[PDB]
């Protein structure tokens, strides 16, 4: 029943994006996270310490393929969260794929409490989207006029975000190829409401002890079965995996 894996195939620079192709139609919510061997998501608050050149490469490539990046407000506040920086060649490939110069950025909040002076608003080329509830949308739209387009993503309850609606709200705006990179609360909701189509997980060859939290936090408890689509590796021992529901 058991089969041993090993490096069978070197990936040319055009084969690697075909592995991470989005579906030709429909909407698709992809998660990219990185994790240690013992399920540690962070090393002293950062996740950048476990990320080597390999992971970074896949990380930027995934950004290059996305119409939009969804991020929770907690992650966006953290020390050195930039605006999405597309290099000159990345912008080229995106144009050849008919996408815009840079992927759009969507910030999720239930509270609507974002500042006019946040890092995310200030040095991003293009004005980010704010995904929040019906309850707070209008006041948030006012408080951030000229910084962000504020979009209500409530379903049946005006006091919260319905994650399936969030996703549909993005598709509505031609932003059907979605990517999320954190934080663990947002991913938590995406998993609990079962709207996560695909998980891209980097397994860093480290153990970090028991202090770090997982790539997912929250009260949720589910058993979502996924299919292994591929596993990649480099000389440093990392595993770059792709899993699809169901
Ligand atoms: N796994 C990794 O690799 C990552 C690890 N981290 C680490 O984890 C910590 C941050 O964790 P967290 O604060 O959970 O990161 P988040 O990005 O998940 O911040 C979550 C915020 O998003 C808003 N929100 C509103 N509706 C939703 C919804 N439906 N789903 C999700 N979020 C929603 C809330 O903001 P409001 O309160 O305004 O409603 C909530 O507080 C940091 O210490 C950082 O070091 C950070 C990034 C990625
Ligand atoms: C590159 C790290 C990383 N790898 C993988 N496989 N999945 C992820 N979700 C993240 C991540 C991350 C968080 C969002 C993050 C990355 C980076 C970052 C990404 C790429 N190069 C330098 C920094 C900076 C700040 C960050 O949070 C504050």
């Amino acid at each position: 029943p058991l089969r041993l894996l090993s490096s069978v195939h070197y990936l040319t620079d055009g084969e690697l994006p075909q592995l991470y192709d989005y579906p030709d139609d429909g909407t698709w919510l992809r998660a990219n996270f990185i994790s240690s061997l013992d399920g540690g998501a962070t090393v002293d608050g950062t996740s950048g310490a476990m990320a080597g050149p390999g992971d970074r490469f896949v990380f930027n490539l995934l950004r290059e393929l996305a119409d939009v990046i969804v991020v929770g407000v907690g992650t966006v506040r953290i020390e050195g969260y930039s605006g999405v920086r597309m290099g000159v060649v990345q912008r080229q490939h995106r144009q050849a794929r008919g996408q815009s110069e840079v992927p759009q950025l969507a910030i999720v909040t239930r509270s609507g409490r974002l500042d006019r002076d946040m890092a995310v608003f200030t040095r991003t080329e293009m004005a980010p989207l704010v995904l929040t509830t019906t309850a707070v949308a209008d006041d948030t739209r006012q408080r951030l006029a000229g910084l962000a387009e504020v979009i209500a993503c409530s379903g049946d309850d005006p006091g919260t975000v319905d994650e399936a609606v969030l996703v549909s709200q993005l598709a509505a705006r031609g932003l059907r190829r979605i990517l999320t990179e954190g934080g663990p609360t947002l991913l938590g909701t995406f998993v609990e409401r079962d709207v996560l189509d695909e998980l891209c997980l980097t397994i860093a060859p480290y153990v970090v002890g028991g202090l770090a939290r997982r790539i997912v936090t929250g009260p949720g408890q589910v058993l979502t079965r996924m299919r292994c689509a591929h596993v990649l590796t480099d000389d440093s021992g990392y595993l770059y995996t792709r899993y699809v529901k169901t």
